[PDB]
């Protein structure tokens, strides 16, 4: 229920911030995506709406998962950039 920004680097070309950060979730085998985005949105003041999870990689045993997230300066870019099927997979895009 805690996160912990670690990195955040500004990709000029791309037009994303690409963010590494921890999560404490004591209790948690492994914590929960939608919850972990709605902590680090809030952290950082970023978009939901243009923000990627790539990953959030748990280890047994541990109560600090390791996440990457990128933050698209505008939707737009976000679409030129993300393939469909994860826009789609990640609730950022609805299918038709």
């Amino acid at each position: 229920m805690e996160i912990k920004v670690t990195e955040i680097r500004e990709n000029k070309l791309l037009g994303r911030k690409e963010i590494y950060f921890d999560v404490l979730h004591e209790g948690e085998p492994t914590p929960s995506r939608e919850a972990v985005k709605g902590k680090l949105v809030a952290m950082l003041d970023l978009d939901p709406n243009t923000t990627v999870i790539q990953y959030i990689r748990s280890y047994f045993g541990s109560n600090v998962s390791k996440g990457y997230a990128k933050a698209y300066e505008t939707r737009e870019r976000m679409l030129y950039i993300e393939p469909e099927y994860i826009l789609v997979r990640d609730g950022l895009v609805q299918k038709q």
